[PDB]
Formats: structure tokens, C-alpha cells, sequence
């Protein structure tokens, strides 16, 4: 599906993807390059499993917190803007997408959750979470409720959990300590206990989700919701008379939203990196590109200084920014998805009554500390199943140092092997690889989507079943069942 000459773009379903697709059409009009914007379910979960397959996007949009994990797994291409372009965006938005000294994406916009409230039902929103049980009593008498927001995603409940001292990873001396997790300390427990009590006393329901909360507020059934800038569009349509303001305090301390930077990363496996850079820098990251997206669904405070000086007059933006300053910029470290999943499970189990607050958070604490497992990155000397198309044939990835010069010339448009002989590793996925087939000795250039890692257990399973009835592939599989240790790759290149 991904192929040279075209762009496939993924962005989340709550973002202004029709607006983004209008920028895509402008790009297609001027350049002839087709742009397809998609918004699949669970895209932040899917990207790592399909980035190296034919089903990956060239460009992925998400909050920066997922991008450290992607980069550690080699899925993101390094971004290389000159000083002039960097000067166009705020420094702190670049740092959000800096990973191990490298720029790993283009920042787009800054997102924080705010308290949104119906100015008709409630001209004086509570400054404190504590006021809300009594406020809901009063509103229940009038056929309404005080507050509804998405309880299925920890993003929305984290500000309350963090208010009295909950945190993700301890930050000191400019680095995150991954073994110091603040998920089950007395503060986090206090905040999640408050949430569960709101449920128990019937002021909120445990299965309220994004669209339930959205419909409810937009129809005037609830005085308040908690949401981001992307949601202001549908409230405008509603003609609910609404304000956007600072989240309530908990035990006198501000709610502390995790702040996100919507960012666009480029798939390291993509053959369209230069096109992707042209689209992002020259079409999206301009006043008119960003405006088209923002008029579909508000971006928040954009990273682009020129367009932001316009947007910054909006009091809804100022409120976002105030909440952002009371919260934390999310870490981009690879441990973040394990943290999010751990806390997601904890909140859903506690709110539903399926587990206590103490036991839910204690399990989340240990889970959030699990060692991060990066996706493997195709390396030279790796043993693969390679498709000439052409049927899949066992082969070895050849390092550039060993590639016969004639074969180099046909290339598409350190691992220490020996004290003197070292192979530069692949830092990321590549758009093309030079492999050499076993018991065949021919070379080919392949895309990653046409390679699959081949283990020895893979070989046996093949050499044990009905697949062995295909005789021509037996010596191939049985050379590769040896593993890369059992093959002198210098010999294999030199003499077959
Ligand atoms: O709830 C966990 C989730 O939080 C954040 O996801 C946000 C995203 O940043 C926003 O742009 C918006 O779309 O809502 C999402 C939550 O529904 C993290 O970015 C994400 O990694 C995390 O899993």
C-alpha cells in the first residue's frame, strides 16, 4: 500500500483529518503526488507492527510521548532542518521531539486538557474537585449532572491522580529515572480514591467514555466536561454557551495534565522521505496549512510562531496554556506506553469496582517498571526470508562493507565480526537492503516489507511439516537453520 511517489498519512480520529487532507489535496494539485490521509483505530498501537510491512504510513501523527519508543525501535527517520526552519518553531516543541540528541519528528501543536463548562448552567465553575459532589446533588435535582468526561483513557484522569503527588517517572538532573515510578504513592492513591468515590456516590458512571461525555455536554445534560482543544469545534456547532478554564484543584494543589505535542514522524522504512519533508515543511507547517487543519479541529497552541501569534489572543488558548504550565510536558521515553497501559488498566479496574484502588495502583506500579522491549531492527548478517516477486527464499542481509561493487551499482534510486573487520549497524529501518540467497548465491535489493526475520525454529517447523514436500527449498532452509554464527559471511560472499 505504501509505495514510491505517493504519501500515506495517519492521524488520530479526533483530529482535523479532513482539514489535513485538504492540505494533502493542495500538495497533490501542485506536485502530482497523491496524498492519502487515514485515521485507523488504535493507530499508535498498530504503527510499530506494520512500519516495516506494506501496510505502514509514510507519515504518522501522534503526541510526542509515543515517539521515543518508535525511535528506539528504529521506526522513525532523523529530521534535519536548518537553523532557519528551526527558528520558525518554539524551542520547547523541538525538545519534545528530541530523542538521544536527535530530532525524531516535526512538532505541530501543544495540547493540554482544560475544564470546559456550560456558562448557562454554571457561570461560576468550581475551583476545587471537592466542591463537585455537592454541586452534582444540586444539579441532579434539576435533571442534570455536574461533570462528565472520558473515564476509559488515563490521559483524562491523570491530572487528578497527579495533583497530590502522583507522577510517571522521577525527573532529576535532566533525566528520567525509570525505576522510580510514582504511580502508587500516597498522592496517586488519594486522587484515584477521590475519582472512585465520585463513581460510588453516583456523581459519575464508570463506563462513561469519550463520545458519551461529548454528546452529554454538547446537549446541555452536564455542567462540565474535561477535554482538549480538538473538541471545541463540535461545541461551537452545539451553541452551548461555553467557557474554557483552569482544571479544579485537589487537596489545594492544581490538577496536573500531561501536556502533549502533536508531532509528525517519518517512517524510517519509507521510500518517500524527501516528499514527506517537502509536504511537512513547505505545506503543512505554514500559516495556511495549519489554518486548514485548525478550522476543521482546533490544534491548540501551534508550534509555528507566526500562526501562533494570531491564535494566542483566544482566551481558550490562554486557558489551555495556563493548564499546560501547571502540568508536565510528557516524557518521550520508550517506557511511556508501558506506563500508559498500566495506568489505563488500574483506572478501569478501580472505577468499575473490580479491584481496590490500592491493589490496582500497586500492580500498575510494578507493570510500569517492566523492561522495555524494542522491536528488532534488520541488521547486516541477519538471516531472513526474502521475496523476489517473482516466492519467499532464505537469504542473508549483506553489510555495505561486503557488497560487491557491481551489485552496489544496482541499488534502488558496529557489529564486530573480526578484530579488523567491523560492520556499521543499522540505526533505523531502511527503504532497501542487499540480501544474498542461500544455496543460490544471487544478490537482490529488497524493501523491508518483503523480508521477514528467519529463526532456526522457523526453519525446523518448516522442515518438519507439509512444507517439506516442496523439495527445492530444503537445502536453503537447512543452511539457514544453522543461524548466523554457523556461517562465515565473508566466505559466503566471497565463494558462496
Ligand atoms: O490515555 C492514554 C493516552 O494519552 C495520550 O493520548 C491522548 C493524545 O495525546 C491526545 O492527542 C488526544 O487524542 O487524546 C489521547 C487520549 O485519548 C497519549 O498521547 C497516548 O500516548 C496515551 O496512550
Amino acid at each position: 500500500k505504501i509505495e514510491e511517489g505517493k504519501l500515506v498519512i495517519w492521524i488520530n480520529g479526533d483530529k482535523g483529518y479532513n482539514g489535513l487532507a485538504e492540505v494533502g489535496k493542495k500538495f497533490e494539485k501542485d506536485t502530482g503526488i497523491k496524498v492519502t490521509v487515514e485515521h485507523p483505530d488504535k493507530l499508535e498501537e498498530k504503527f510499530p507492527q506494520v512500519a516495516a510491512t506494506g501496510d505502514g504510513p509514510d507519515i504518522i501523527f501522534w503526541a510526542h510521548d509515543r515517539f521515543g519508543g518508535y525511535a528506539q525501535s528504529g521506526l522513525l527517520a532523523e529530521i534535519t532542518p536548518d537553523k532557519a526552519f528551526q527558528d520558525k518553531l518554539y524551542p520547547f516543541t523541538w525538545d519534545a521531539v528530541r530523542y538521544n540528541g536527535k530530532l525524531i519528528a516535526y512538532p505541530i501543536a501543544v495540547e493540554a486538557l482544560s475544564l470546559i463548562y456550560n456558562k448557562d448552567l454554571l457561570p461560576n465553575p468550581p475551583k476545587t474537585w471537592e466542591e463537585i459532589p455537592a454541586l452534582d446533588k444540586e444539579l441532579k435535582a434539576k435533571g442534570k449532572s455536574a461533570l462528565m468526561f472520558n473515564l476509559q483513557e488515563p490521559y483524562f484522569t491523570w491530572p487528578l491522580i497527579a495533583a497530590d503527588g502522583g507522577y510517571a517517572f522521577k525527573y532529576e538532573n535532566g533525566k528520567y529515572d525509570i525505576k522510580d515510578v510514582g504511580v502508587d504513592n500516597a498522592g496517586a492513591k488519594a486522587g484515584l480514591t477521590f475519582l472512585v468515590d465520585l463513581i460510588k456516590n453516583k456523581h459519575m458512571n464508570a463506563d462513561t467514555d469519550y463520545s458519551i461525555a461529548e454528546a452529554a455536554f454538547n446537549k446541555g445534560e452536564t455542567a462540565m466536561t474535561i477535554n482538549g482543544p480538538w473538541a471545541w469545534s463540535n461545541i461551537d456547532t452545539s451553541k452551548v454557551n461555553y467557557g474554557v478554564t483552569v482544571l479544579p484543584t485537589f487537596k489545594g494543589q492544581p490538577s496536573k495534565p500531561f501536556v502533549g505535542v502533536l508531532s509528525a514522524g517519518i517512517n524510517a522504512a519509507s521510500p518517500n522521505k524527501e516528499l514527506a519533508k517537502e509536504f511537512l515543511e513547505n505545506y503543512l507547517l505554514t500559516d495556511e496549512g495549519l489554518e486548514a487543519v485548525n478550522k476543521d479541529k482546533p490544534l491548540g497552541a501551534v508550534a509555528l510562531k507566526s500562526y501562533e501569534e494570531e491564535l494566542a489572543k483566544d482566551p481558550r488558548i490562554a486557558a489551555t496554556m495556563e493548564n499546560a504550565q501547571k502540568g508536565e510536558i510528557m516524557p518521550n521515553i520508550p517506557q511511556m506506553s508501558a506506563f500508559w497501559y498500566a495506568v489505563r488498566t488500574a483506572v478501569i479496574n478501580a472505577a468499575s469496582g473490580r479491584q481496590t484502588v490500592d491493589a490496582a495502583l500497586a500492580a500498575a506500579q510494578t507493570n510500569a517498571a517492566a523492561e522495555f522491549m524494542s522491536e528488532a531492527i534488520f541488521q547486516p548478517t541477519d538471516i531472513v526470508l526474502a521475496k523476489v516477486k517473482g516466492s519467499a527464499w532464505p537469504a542473508m542481509i549483506i553489510p555495505n562493507e561486503l557488497i560487491p561493487d557491481n551489485i552496489l551499482k544496482t541499488k534502488p534510486v558496529f557489529i564486530i565480526y573480526t578484530p579488523v573487520l567491523k560492520f556499521r549497524k543499522n540505526d533505523t529501518l531502511k527503504s532497501t537492503y542487499c540480501v544474498k540467497f542461500f544455496c543460490d548465491d544471487s544478490y537482490i535489493w529488497v524493501k523491508p516489507m518483503d523480508m521477514k526475520i528467519l529463526t532456526s525454529e522457523d526453519c525446523r517447523k518448516w522442515l518438519s511439516g507439509k512444507q517439506r514436500k516442496n523439495k527445492k527449498l530444503i537445502p536453503a532452509y537447512e543452511m539457514a537453520m544453522r543461524g548466523k554464527n554457523g556461517i562465515d559471511i565473508w566466505e559466503f560472499v566471497e565463494y558462496g
